[PDB]
């Protein structure tokens, strides 16, 4: 709901990693993840931009896999991933076509090093 004005009729139903650091959407457009961090969680800010698919075995994405090899949305406005951990949504709007989603997993044991 926070897609307002710039409404996207509905968010990436599930997000696909596909590509270094970078998604797929259902509507087959790419979605760029980053990640910054808060005082109890880890959040992703994935931005939808157009780059060239070609899927890149996600050696990155298994070796993270703080962001997961794919997240399914959820009520309550969250994301569920493949790892069976939890995603809650601090936005998804659009700003000149450019969709961005902040998606905020929820408190892990965010060990030092790897988590």
């Amino acid at each position: 709901g926070s897609m307002a004005g710039e409404d996207v009729g509905a968010p990436p139903d599930h997000l696909w990693v596909h590509q270094e650091g970078i998604y797929r959407d259902e509507y087959q457009r790419t979605w760029v993840a980053v990640v910054e961090e808060e005082t109890s969680f880890l959040r992703a800010r994935v931005q939808q931009i157009q780059v060239p698919l070609g899927d890149a075995a996600r050696p990155s994405h298994l070796l993270t896999s703080q962001l997961p090899l794919m997240w399914q949305l959820y009520p309550e406005e969250r994301y569920m991933d493949n790892n069976s951990r939890l995603w809650q949504i601090q936005h998804h709007l659009m700003v000149r076509g450019v969709q961005e989603l902040l998606l905020k997993l929820l408190p892990d044991d965010r060990s030092p090093g790897i988590h």
